[PDB]
């Protein structure tokens, strides 16, 4: 293996911001590596640019493994958002580089394809029930097998939302059965709680979809304490998922050792890359639980096209979440992934088959966008 | 309450880098808070820079449980080293404010002084066992009751002064091995010497394993250590479990912590008995409250880390808050700079190895910006460990 000569940060906004590093060998072969963390960009672009960059000229390319333990140990202050994303970033770009050495795709340097394709689903949201049906059939009839469905509750900076528990939790329910009215028993139907239920109140929901047969529920509860999922688990058996905003093994350990939930959301980007996630898909692979990677527009097509190859590999691959981004994005992030029928199929090119057009990326300069925050009908801060 | 009017990092390095926030409202009265995270300082920098402190802007500075929330909730991503000292930072800020619009020095708005006098630890090192006990008789002539004692390890060439040594991180070699059947050896000297009043603790420094701590801690019952701190990394809580069973040397952990969620089970299950995560890291005041409190109902006490890295601000309000909650254990005292202090002019003051609360309004820290331009950043990196294989281990 050879020695980083360069590493740098990307920073481009063809439609929304991306942060992307690029690793450089002393033979010209290149790797990059998503490192996009949606409304703190540039907190991660600095924790690169500071502080990892400069350490990573010189080192060998090839020493992956040690390189993520150096990272990860060295910063002294371990895990956390910011962290585990310029973690990520290096090592999905070492990745790149590895599988580019070897001359193979990512997925045949991880074990080979278990599959033939990856199933994914699509979000339908709407204002109304109906516009929510609206919007799942126009994405059945492109393929998709699978649809998270969302409706409106009758009743730069952070954009300041209100909401009501009890007025969801009455609602919710009936979009659930109007889906399974008009589409029938085949679909695989998710639903995203978005953090904002209590504990028992996420068990009553779970318990009124049960009959609707969800593919998950999602994000019920805020699970800083892993311990939150417990009395959803003992009380409902619509499955589980969650994760998107976890970035440690050490966030999800315990649910998945208690059998607590049923998909693990953690992405590649901000769940410290490829190296930490085959972990984490090993850990819920002895407990029956399935990846189904958080796929946001706000993960970059380099993450994508990495997601795809580990989904393309790993035994326990739950599904994998699409959020199509902008033909501007596409074009920014050249790759070969492609998407057919409901499902993506992985890119044969060595490396996780995603590059960067860096003079098309500097046509677009970063625009400071925040995450809305939400609150009580009383004023209360709550979860968004 | 007033709003407000504006919101800016100072980055200073008179000695080594810290990294302030300045809130001013609409009167002009103003607070700081500490934001430094020691060899990754311009995460945080930008952080508050580029994400918080537009949002900042025109907030009731009076709110401050509802704005700890808004940044904690609202980040979306939760926790983390680079996101709770950004938040720290800002309730820092935002209880000096509070405390000024009081009239009163922090400790009274936090309900009144428990205590005449902050106990400290002093940091003695040495490479040989002898002069580390040279030390040791140093700080306690200056009137220190407490020592954190360290030395060398033979066939080991460097071990866990400023540890952020180098723009990019330093190579260290370890040897569990050598350690564990030296160590004992230092305390063993230090009570023979200093006999039994002396309070003596020792840090492993995150690089045991649970069962070789338990070896350790039960070796050194004997000399009965006011403390053995980070003996495991501890991201995995249930790894100082086997320590605690084996062991009746007290346990201190927590320094590379950043929210209650990183100890509530070390902490509910009696594993350690003190908590160390500081205010700075440890999302600020309102948030360590939280920590303290449930720390008391297990008979946990207050063992805030206080290393030259957490910034006088820090260790204003530490000392405001050490004064006032109950369940106070120690306090850790690494002096700052000459320079250091002249550019966060403070009202704390040290006395016969104790510190004493200030009595101005706020935390009574401030940074004089003048001064504070004279001294430009520098990068620092802390070190990495390997073993002698050349395994990338716990620094
Ligand atoms: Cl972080
Ligand atoms: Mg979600
Ligand atoms: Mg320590």
């Amino acid at each position: 293996s050879l020695k980083i000569r360069d590493a740098y940060t990307i920073v481009t906004c063809p439609g929304r911001n991306f942060v992307t590093l690029k690793i450089v060998t002393e033979s010209g072969t290149h790797g990059i590596g998503d490192a996009t963390l949606n409304g703190r960009e540039m907190a991660v672009a600095a924790y690169l640019d500071e502080h990892v960059v400069p350490a990573l000229i010189g080192r060998d390319a090839g020493r992956i493994e040690d390189t993520w333990q150096y990272l990860y140990r060295g910063a002294y202050w371990r895990r956390g958002p910011v962290t585990m994303t310029a973690i990520a970033a290096v090592d999905m770009a070492l990745w790149d580089i590895k599988a580019k050495a070897a001359g193979m795709p990512l997925y045949q340097l991880l074990g080979g394809k278990s599959r033939e394709r990856v199933m994914t689903y699509a979000h339908c949201t709407g204002q109304t029930i109906e516009d929510c049906l609206g919007e799942v059939a126009r994405h059945v009839e492109l393929g998709y097998r699978a649809v998270r469905v969302q409706s409106g509750v009758p009743g730069s900076l952070p954009a300041e939302h209100v909401w009501s528990t009890e007025k969801y939790l009455n609602h919710a329910p009936k979009l659930f059965a109007a889906v399974r009215e008009r589409f029938g028993d085949d679909l695989h139907v998710l639903h995203d709680v978005h953090h904002r239920l209590t504990p028992i109140e996420a068990a009553r929901l779970g318990k009124a979809v049960e009959p609707y047969h969800l593919f998950w529920l999602e994000d019920c509860v805020p699970a800083e304490n892993q311990e939150s999922l417990r009395l959803i688990r003992e009380h409902t058996t619509t499955p589980l998922a969650i994760g998107e905003v976890f970035n440690s093994i050490h966030d999800c350990r315990e649910l998945i050792q208690n059998q607590w939930i049923d998909y693990i959301r953690m992405p590649l980007t901000h769940g410290g890359g490829i190296t930490a996630m085959r972990r984490v898909a090993d850990l819920a692979s002895l407990y029956h639980v399935r990846t189904g990677f958080h796929g946001p527009t706000d993960l970059s097509p380099v993450c994508l096209g990495a997601a795809i190859h580990f989904d393309t590999w790993v035994p326990n691959f739950g599904i994998q979440e699409h959020m199509p981004h902008t033909d501007e994005t596409d074009a920014v992030f050249p790759h070969d992934y492609r998407f057919e029928d409901g499902h993506f199929l992985a890119g044969e090119s060595p490396g996780h088959g995603v590059d960067i057009d860096e003079e098309l990326a500097a046509k677009y300069p970063y625009e400071r966008a925040s995450l809305p925050v939400n609150r009580l009908e009383d004023g209360t801060l709550w979860h968004w």
